[PDB]
């Protein structure tokens, strides 16, 4: 029997309202594995159901809504950010709401998709030269500060510790949704909002509970390797970021670009679940946890912060995998 | 005010298809704000976009799917076919991924790529055909796959299909809750008409005098009584009527000009911070010009929302930008005399 989900029963006053209280999901397709025992459970969290289709939904709402609670965004101030991705769009989404202009700030070169999303918020697209990537985005961002004191809030997504406090949300719905069972959590890291957001959370309800951190293998930072190119899109940002706490990270998991895009398209394929790449990089690393003799039983849960909707113009679902699926799960698991 | 996120499910959901259904229901304000909609009109949208593959259809391919097996009209074996270049194709890759069922999608070779690129991610075949033909060209190739292999194929039929419009007693049904039994209007935009009917259905079951509004592209007026025409609301205005249209559930039907539909959209993002599709612009700027009726001052208005702009980037939805104020926008979108 299958049954589907039941009324809210709330009207949201507004679009804000309806971020967070993501689902958490059975993975079964993907965990059908003769070493991943039945009592293990593998279950996904699901971010793209935001409104906005990411977990930065969350980030761009708290950023905003705490600087208005605040005073550190007051009327006749803007919004401004460098950022070519989910963060400029739920920045968008959040000052929309608000009544906030936003300044979003990329290379020229970068996602015109997004470009038009953030548009079509109202944004201003500040479009910098294309060679000099994110740090000429940056630039400008400074200089336009510098020339205008007092005129705009940055969002600062690294260093702003109202991303990292969004996620004790998150932490929230993982420990009421799985009835204080979690045992194992994996976040693949961008900004580690999450991972640490969840973990300080988490941790301050269960001091055993194991907290996973996912890298790409190519620009495996967190582990002190260099800043590399990778594709693992929304991770691997180069750098170690400010609202980072290794102290609440149990383990770093690296994950090769091309195993990442692999698995989304397999969790797909045999989930019916529509993940984008660093989902594919978490998810990897969950059931590498999962086939260990010591966790067998234990309940892992696994943050999916996006959709393959928004990596149609990638390389992710462009190579075929050749085999059957216990094949293809070999392939990854080995 | 305090802004409330959304608390915890407190669920664990055995699939994706568990997550269907239980869409919020959100207050517009932004694009509320004009002289003639009075302050106690409430006016709110239902954003099926939060279903897992983001629009109303995920409803449709799953009970399509799930009554048919429990029927034995789908049986191991058997696949799924159907033609259809939109929202539908991609429910039923999602049902048939979960389900264990091969999907066959037709479709012409030019239309929505980058749907064909969601659909084969979810190991769907796709049969594309002809370019010029359009969808009765690939019509026509699933009537002659279905002719030439007899109990092979179990067709979806999302126009003629009563388990489609039978889904929407749960649409209905969280209309209903939600509003706790308030709800006073319902407007939907109609593609197969499984949404406007099977709310109606339902919902004059709950309480005498519910008005229920369809909405069509004023291009393609069918349902009016008009004949079939070109028109830009994708989603909608299929240029027939659905065999599961019941016109003695709607009680009045409002035509939406294309251009409108966008302008409507696009005010819908920028005011509200909503990014509805473009059927949605249409669905909504027919609810405001309720909103603004006298005999409607304080009713509640429920206006469906299908689809989220971001289907719709390689379209000219957001390539027209507005000039003027918010005020003037809205007063040039409800200035129509009648
Ligand atoms: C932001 C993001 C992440 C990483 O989440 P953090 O909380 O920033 O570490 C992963 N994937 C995508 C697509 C993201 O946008
Ligand atoms: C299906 C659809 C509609 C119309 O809904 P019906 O229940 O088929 O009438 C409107 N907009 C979009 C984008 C759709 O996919």
């Amino acid at each position: 029997q299958i049954s589907i989900s039941s009324p809210r029963k709330r009207i949201y006053h507004n679009i804000l309202e309806t971020i967070g209280g993501t689902p958490l999901v059975e993975l079964h397709g993907v965990t059908e594995h003769p070493r991943i025992k039945k009592g293990t459970r593998i279950l996904v969290k699901l971010e793209y159901f935001n409104p906005m289709s990411s977990v930065k939904d969350r980030v761009g709402f708290n950023i905003v809504y705490q600087a208005i609670k605040d005073g550190r965004l007051k009327p006749g101030m803007e919004i401004i950010e460098s950022t070519s991705g989910n963060t400029g769009i739920a920045l968008c989404q959040a000052g929309a709401v608000f009544g906030y202009r936003v300044n979003i700030a990329m290379p020229s070169t970068m996602s015109v998709e997004r470009q038009m999303i953030m548009k079509a918020f109202g944004a201003e697209l500040i479009l910098t030269e294309g060679k000099k990537g994110m740090p000429g985005a940056i630039e400008e961002v400074n200089k336009m500060i510098k020339e205008n004191p007092g005129k705009y809030f940055v969002a600062n997504q690294f260093g702003n510790p109202d991303n990292t406090a969004a996620h004790h949300y998150t932490a929230n719905e993982i420990w009421e949704d799985t009835d204080g069972e979690v045992d194992i959590v994996v976040s693949a890291v961008g900004t580690s909002g999450t991972v640490i957001g969840v973990a300080e959370k988490l941790k301050e309800k269960k001091k055993g509970i194991k907290i996973i951190a996912v890298e790409p293998e190519e620009s495996a930072v967190l582990e002190g390797k260099a800043k590399g190119p990778h594709g693992i899109q929304g991770i691997g940002a180069g750098f170690i970021p400010d609202i980072y706490k290794k102290e609440f990270v149990d383990e770093i998991i690296p994950i090769k670009t091309q195993d990442a895009w692999k698995m989304a398209r397999a969790v797909v394929k045999y989930d019916g679940i529509m993940c984008g790449m660093s989902s594919g990089a978490a998810i990897l690393a969950g059931l590498k946890e999962a086939e260990k003799p010591e966790n067998e039983g234990k309940t892992i849960v696994i943050i999916v912060p996006s959709c393959g909707e928004r990596y149609l113009s990638t390389d992710l679902y462009k190579i075929k995998d050749e085999g059957t699926k216990i094949q293809i799960l070999d392939s990854l698991l080995n």
